[PDB]
């Protein structure tokens, strides 16, 4: 219900961009009037804030919640990569893309909160790289270098991947997992 | 003399973005009137075109021209990664960012000309991944997945790396090379 307003405004802000869209174009795209929409939402910046928070809820529901308890740290990184790739290459890519593109559009207060949620994921990856090196499950590497290589590989996917293409997202996930986390 | 206009305008277009930077603004950052600037550049999108080609020229002079003849295909990928990482982390970080952020700004022949130079790099990486797989120098992997994992790791650096930080760019290059192209 109320999520339908976020998920529809995410489509416009994504294809057309944040600046290109106004609160009026989103009211039209909804069954509400320019007045009705402003009753559910404070302003435009807070609408963007709600979209990004919704995107992190989906990320944590489909990725972090499901892998953060995996005992073996490299098995935890492999699973995290698969879940994160599948999130990027399917329907919820709308809210994920807005988080990356519109990162700089937020105000100071709201960017601090969203980034706090992003930083928990980065710290999750770094900890897993650290544990995996100590236990001899991956070739040693600085945890920060490993985390941002992980994220660079995965999140770059939305720039080139086409679902009608030669390979499925599942085949891509297998390739990246085996290349960054091979048997060791 | 002419690079001054491109370097200066790239700083603006990089910080303020393409839209939000006008010919009037650039004509001021450079000590000129609006017309004196037009004496050496056609229009705004031509300025963007020249900036992107300048950035691809720098990339080819510092990266591709120096590594494309390396015989061993995995040694070729390692060197290519090192050179590309150092390009992302140093004085020419402005032009490369514009090539990525403004990738969809151009259209027509100019767009196609830039995208052809970009596609030449991807195809270079894909060919080297293929050769290294057949020759048993890297763990087998689809060349397209290897190429865009390469590019994701390397180009994502502009979003987090700070030169005043804990690690140097050379240390980051060492870690990334060891992860993607270890002894095999
Ligand atoms: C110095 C440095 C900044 C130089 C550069 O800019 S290098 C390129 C950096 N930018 C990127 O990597 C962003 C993603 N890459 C691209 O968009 C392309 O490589 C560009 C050369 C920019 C051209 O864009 P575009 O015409 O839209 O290309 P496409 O969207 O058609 O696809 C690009 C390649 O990905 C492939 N692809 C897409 N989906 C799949 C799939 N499901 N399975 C297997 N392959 C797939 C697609 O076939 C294409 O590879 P090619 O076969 O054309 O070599
Ligand atoms: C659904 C999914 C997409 C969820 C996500 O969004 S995951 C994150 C995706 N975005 C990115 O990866 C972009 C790059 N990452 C970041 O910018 C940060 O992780 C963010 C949390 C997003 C923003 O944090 P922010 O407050 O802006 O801090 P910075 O922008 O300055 O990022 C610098 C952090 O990376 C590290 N770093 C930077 N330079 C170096 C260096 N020379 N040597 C070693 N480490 C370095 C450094 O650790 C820093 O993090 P801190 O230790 O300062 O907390
Ligand atoms: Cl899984
Ligand atoms: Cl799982
Ligand atoms: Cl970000
Ligand atoms: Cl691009
Ligand atoms: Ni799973």
């Amino acid at each position: 219900r109320y999520r339908a307003i976020l998920e529809t405004a995410a489509r416009l802000i994504c294809d057309r961009g944040y600046e290109g869209t106004s609160m009026q174009e989103i009211a039209a795209a909804c069954r509400m009037t320019k007045a009705g929409l402003y009753h559910h939402i404070q302003n435009k910046e807070q609408l963007l804030f709600a979209i990004m928070n919704y995107g992190m809820d989906l990320f944590e529901e489909q990725v972090l919640s499901r892998v953060q308890d995996i005992a073996n740290p490299v098995e935890r990184l492999r699973a995290c990569m698969r879940h994160n790739i599948l999130l990027v290459t399917r329907g919820w890519s709308k809210e994920v893309i807005i988080i990356l593109h519109e990162h700089a559009t937020l105000t100071g207060e709201t960017r601090a909160f969203i980034d706090a949620r992003k930083k928990k994921y980065v710290d999750f990856l770094e900890e897993a790289f650290s544990q995996a090196s100590q236990q001899g499950l991956i070739r040693p590497v600085d945890p920060t270098v490993g985390a941002f290589s992980f994220l660079g590989m995965v999140l770059w996917i939305y720039k080139w991947f086409k679902p009608d293409g030669r390979l499925t997202d599942e085949q891509i996930a297998d390739g990246m997992v085996g290349m960054l986390f091979p048997p060791f």
